[PDB]
Formats: structure tokens, C-alpha cells, sequence
């Protein structure tokens, strides 16, 4: 792309340049590139431009906070250096004038909330695909076309990756795309510009605040995406106490109810389950919409999942899809790694792993697993370093509660110690005592599942997917899932 045509609609003196990709990334700038420098919250972008015009760069956009008036243009060693003002901002217009507005050749679905953008952007993916899509997912377990996924650092991408990654995407084929946005994306400003199809809200609880600082600031910055995007459709959660006041501002939204929350004389459209059976780690769902009735039989585990499901059916009915296909093709749905997985084997226990780190998803973990397990449950879990402190005391309790045997260990301990933080799990427990206490994860896990009986069930909670544990600054090599795996000798059943 050119750099004048890049600019035009601000800068209309920008000097001619043929540019070949677009990054904020001055490591992974090669020649012939268009580095772009912003101030982040550890380092300043700009500090880095030397290196980027050393390494062969072709321009170079760059924020005017005290340097430079907004529009200026400079030139260093033969390379054109524009500077824009409040440039985190204008990242998304900006890559999307650059890859061409790729978010137009596929649709796209945003979902937020703070439990459940994974399962239910994959579901999302997984379902339109059945239905002669080619789809695509972005989120924390990666990005790329289904089956096709590379590992991602973050659930949200920068803003220029983003937009870089759905135009690979559309070149690739893609036609459909469930991407996760993240609170602290739309704070960021990482899918400002982007067209959603539609929006997903899942549901809100505590987590986060040690961004956000309250609940109040936490909801703001999701209210975001149906504010300040183009948000397309919204599908809000109506078990929420959240999403019920969203709804009362926004009259075409689809409201979604699993706890006979619909309310037909408000809600414009909506969709809610009328029965729910659990058996066998699945579920058969009875339900009524504004699109038609009918009954779903579903392989994913939990109350939980059934929201998850609930919430992608009504956004593909809303989104125009058949009800008769969406039925016929509903039982070939797949669970998510490190998600309710389930692992069986004669002669040991049954282990779930779940990525459950919120007081709330440890609750309605423990609540599906209670549903099929005999014996006893156990809850082996930890909590995060340099994380939302106040959540420890209220994942002690619920695990004292809802589980019969608590086993207390390391999560990703990151800079704090790692007791410390046990201590304050343990603290919000009526009896910290009763609680088994034990650092070292791997060894935690390995106890709970040689200790626990074949009728009994292990919930492994808080890692989920992850393949890495973060212990100071450094990132080792450890997954629940392949420890679970090797002590039963085999992959998840329900997967």
C-alpha cells in the first residue's frame, strides 16, 4: 500500500512510499515496512525508531505527544516519520484503511463478557461452519480458520494486529469470524474501527478490578462495545442483572434467558430455555424464541455451557441462519480444551480441567461437576499474582462450600510470593484449616488424583488451556491437561 493514499483523509502532504506490512512491533519490522510508535504503558514506542530506520523500514507513523505538531512531517536518514496526535486511538482507522477494511469481507462477531467469550466464540465458529462457512476464531486459545489455530499472548489483539490478522484471514477464505473482545481491548481502543455483524454479551462479575478499580469502571468499559462501536446486533445475556439494564437501552437487542428471565412484553426479540436435562457431561435443551421451538441435544457439560450454546444459537438465528439447520447440525458441536474437560479412565477417578479463576466460574464449576460425581469432589485450584487481590477470599469460600475437599496451590504467582497468596484464599474460609495446602501444582494435582477414589471427582481449576505457568518473570513449561493426561493415560473423553 501507499503511504500518501494511507494518509490522505489527514495528512494530504504525505510523501509517496510503497509500504509492505503494517507493525507497532520494531522487532518484527522488516524492510520495506511501515513502523508504527505509540506510547504504551511500560515503553515508549518512538525510543525504538532508530533501530526500526536501522532495520530498512520504508516510513514510519508516530505519536506527537511533546514532540511534534498533529500532522507533521519529518524525514530521518531518507525515511518519512509522521506524526499524529492521540495515535492509540486512530490505530484501528488506520490499519483498516491499510488492509482494506477486511472486516467487510466476512462476518464478524465480537463477544464480551467475563466468562465464556471462549466457548462461545468457538461454538460460534464451529456451528457456522456446519451450516457452509468457512470459519475462523481469534480468543485466548488462538487465532486462525478452525482446525488451524496458532497460540496467542493475549484474548485481544493490538489494534493493528487485529486488523492484519482478519485480512489473512479473508485471503485464506474465511467468511465467518467469532473474535473475543476483551474489557481492556475496548479501553484500549484494540477493535475501535472494526464492523461487527454482532455483539455478545456474556455476562459480568468480579474480576479485572485490578485495572478497572470497581465493578462500575469494569461495566463502562463493556458498555463500551455497544456505545462506541459498530456493534451490529447485540445478544445480551438476560440472567444478568447487567444485561437486563442494557436491554432497557437497546430496543432491537436479542435478549437470552436461561433462568426465566424473557420478558415478551420488552424484550423485542429473544430466544429461553424452557427445560434443561443433564446427563452423560451433555444436556438436552428444550426451547422457545421469537424464531421458533424446538429441542437440542447437546455434548458440552454444565448449566453453564447451556448459556454459552443458548447465547451462539440466538446470535446465528439473529444473524439470519436457519432454525431447521442449526437443529439438524447442534449435536456435532465440540467442547473447548482446558474447558469442562472431561477425563475418564477404569480404575481412577473422573478429572476435570477448567479454566474457571473467577469466583463465579469456580462456583458453577463445581455446581456441574457435584451433578455426576458419587463420591467425593475435589477442587484443586490457586490464584494469579499481581492480580485482583480481593477475589481470593471469595474463591476460598466458594470452594470450601461447594466442594468437599479443597486442595490450595500455586496458579501463575508471577512477582508475589507464593504463600502469600495462599494465605488470603485461605483467609476468606470459615475454617482455613480444613483446607489442604500445598505448593508446587504439579505435585498438587498429582496427590489429588492418586488420593481421590474411582467414584470421586477431581476438578482442576484456574489454568485450563494454559501450557506455561509464570513464576517471576519467567515463563516454564507445565499444563494441567498433560499432567491429567499422563496420570490416566488418556485424552479427554468428552473432547
Amino acid at each position: 500500500r501507499n503511504l500518501r493514499d494511507l494518509l490522505a483523509p489527514w495528512v494530504p502532504d504525505a510523501p509517496s512510499r510503497a509500504l509492505r506490512e503494517m507493525t507497532l512491533d520494531s522487532r518484527v519490522a522488516a524492510a520495506g515496512d511501515l513502523f508504527v510508535a505509540v506510547v504504551g504503558h511500560q515503553a515508549d514506542g518512538r525510543r525504538y525508531i532508530p533501530q526500526a530506520i536501522a532495520q530498512g523500514v520504508a516510513a514510519i507513523i508516530a505519536e506527537a505527544k511533546d514532540e511534534a505538531t498533529d500532522g507533521e512531517i519529518r524525514e530521518m536518514h531518507g525515511v518519512p516519520v509522521i506524526y499524529l496526535s492521540q495515535l492509540n486511538e486512530r490505530l484501528s482507522a488506520l490499519a483498516g484503511r491499510f488492509y482494506h477494511e477486511p472486516s467487510d469481507n466476512l462476518r464478524l462477531v465480537g463477544v464480551t463478557g467475563t466468562n465464556g467469550k471462549t466457548t462461545t466464540t468457538q461454538l460460534l465458529a464451529q456451528w457456522s461452519q456446519l451450516l457452509g462457512e468457512i470459519s475462523a476464531v481469534m480468543g485466548t486459545v488462538g487465532n486462525g480458520l478452525l482446525g488451524k489455530v496458532i497460540p496467542t499472548e493475549n484474548t485481544t489483539g493490538s489494534a493493528v494486529d487485529v486488523q492484519h490478522e482478519l485480512a489473512g484471514l479473508v485471503d485464506q477464505g474465511a467468511t465467518f469470524c467469532a473474535m473475543e473482545v476483551s474489557s481492556h481491548g475496548l479501553v484500549q481502543h484494540r477493535v475501535a474501527a472494526l464492523k461487527f455483524a454482532a455483539s455478545v454479551f456474556t455476562n459480568l462479575s468480579r474480576d479485572h478490578l485490578d485495572y478497572h478499580g470497581d465493578m462500575e469502571h469494569y461495566e463502562a468499559a463493556k458498555w463500551l462495545l455497544y456505545s462506541e462501536h459498530h456493534c451490529g446486533q447485540a445478544i445480551i445475556n438476560a440472567d444478568d442483572e447487567v444485561g437486563r439494564r442494557w436491554l432497557a437501552k437497546l430496543p432491537d437487542a436479542v435478549a437470552v434467558s436461561m433462568e426465566d428471565h424473557i420478558n415478551p412484553n420488552c424484550h423485542g426479540r429473544w430466544l429461553k430455555a424452557t427445560e434443561v436435562n443433564y446427563h452423560d457431561s451433555g444436556a438436552t435443551i428444550r426451547f422457545s424464541s421469537s424464531w421458533g421451538d424446538g429441542e437440542i441435544e447437546s455434548h458440552l457439560m454444565g448449566a453453564f455451557n447451556v448459556s454459552n450454546l443458548l447465547l451462539a444459537l440466538a446470535t446465528l438465528l439473529a444473524l439470519g441462519y436457519p432454525l431447521a439447520d442449526l437443529l439438524k447440525t447442534a449435536a456435532r458441536l465440540q467442547p473447548v480444551c482446558g474447558r469442562m474437560e472431561v477425563f475418564t479412565a477404569p480404575g481412577k477417578p473422573t478429572v476435570v480441567v477448567d479454566y474457571a479463576h473467577t469466583p463465579d466460574a469456580l462456583e458453577k464449576a463445581l455446581q456441574a461437576a457435584r451433578l455426576h460425581c458419587a463420591g467425593k469432589l475435589w477442587c484443586v485450584f490457586g490464584c494469579g499474582g499481581d492480580r485482583d487481590k480481593g477475589k481470593r477470599p471469595l474463591m476460598g469460600a466458594i470452594a470450601e462450600e461447594f466442594a468437599d475437599v479443597a486442595v490450595v496451590t500455586d496458579d501463575n504467582p508471577r512477582t508475589e510470593e507464593p504463600r502469600a497468596i495462599i494465605n488470603d484464599i485461605l483467609a476468606g474460609m470459615l475454617d482455613a484449616g480444613h483446607a489442604k495446602v500445598m505448593e508446587g501444582r504439579a505435585e498438587a494435582v498429582t496427590c489429588a488424583v492418586m488420593q481421590a477414589k474411582e467414584n470421586d471427582v477431581v476438578l482442576v481449576a484456574g489454568k485450563g488451556h494454559e501450557d506455561y505457568q509464570i513464576v517471576g518473570n519467567q515463563r516454564l513449561d507445565y499444563s494441567d491437561r498433560v499432567t491429567v493426561a499422563r496420570l490416566l493415560g488418556v485424552i479427554a473423553r468428552s473432547h
